[PDB]
């Protein structure tokens, strides 16, 4: 029960399950939102952003992952809501750009694509702040790169990404005072974990 190659339909499934899992957790993610203003909308913003990506994907499936990523990417970018939706759309724009000429990817390209998304999002945000979705995504990609170096299995890779992304998210209150004073982890980072956990379900052949 090992996934060594991700084609366009497996990536579509990861997108759909990631979106569904975020949707199911959107009210919780909204309730955590305090930075930079406590306006209760991170989960809705990222839910609607990922739904735009998911809708484009569902209507334009492909075996070729690079083509499927262009479709996903365009959907996010034309529906990005709020700080968190804009960052989410830029993380996956860089991820999808990195694979655009590929028909399927392996664990090392997957890890490199998370890293590529981190670089794109950090450059897109004019004044990046730590303790946020950027930090969680950055720590997830660094873990990806380290683990893919000795693992062909994308399921075991994604498991490890989630463990390290989760530790990063639990640390966000130590980087950003408002998170610590209110007593919450970063809502953007939590929304991103929801998507990553859907990715893992799909890699396992399961539904959310
Ligand atoms: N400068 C920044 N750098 C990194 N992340 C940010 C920044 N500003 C906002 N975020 C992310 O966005 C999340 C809030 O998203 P959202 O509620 O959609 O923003 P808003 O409602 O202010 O548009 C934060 O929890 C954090 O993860
Ligand atoms: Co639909
Ligand atoms: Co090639
Ligand atoms: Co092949
Ligand atoms: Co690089
Ligand atoms: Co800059
Ligand atoms: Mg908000
Ligand atoms: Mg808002």
């Amino acid at each position: 029960h090992m996934i060594s190659k991700i084609n366009g339909k497996l990536f579509a499934d990861m997108i759909i399950q990631g979106a569904q899992n975020l949707s199911n957790n959107a009210d919780l993610v909204d309730s955590l939102n305090v930075y930079p203003v406590p306006d209760g909308d991170t989960g809705t913003n990222m839910n609607l952003t990922m739904t735009s990506g998911r809708e484009e994907v569902e209507n334009n499936l492909s075996k070729n992952i690079g083509e499927l990523g262009k479709t996903f990417s365009k959907g996010l970018l034309m529906g990005a809501r709020g700080n968190s939706g804009v960052i989410l759309s830029q993380l996956f724009r860089g991820f999808c750009k990195n694979i655009e000429s590929e028909s399927e990817i392996n664990s090392k390209l997957l890890a490199e694509s998370f890293q590529a998304g981190v670089e794109t999002a950090y450059k897109a945000v004019m004044k990046p702040v730590e303790g946020t979705i950027l930090t969680v995504a950055k720590d997830a990609a660094q873990a990806a790169i380290e683990k893919a170096n000795n693992t062909e299995d994308c399921i075991e890779l994604m498991e490890y990404i989630i463990v390290k992304a989760n530790e990063s998210l639990e640390n966000t209150p130590n980087l950003l005072a408002v998170l610590k004073e209110v007593g919450v982890v970063d809502s953007g980072g939590k929304g991103l974990l929801c998507v990553y956990e859907g990715f893992l379900k799909a890699l396992k052949g399961e539904k959310v």
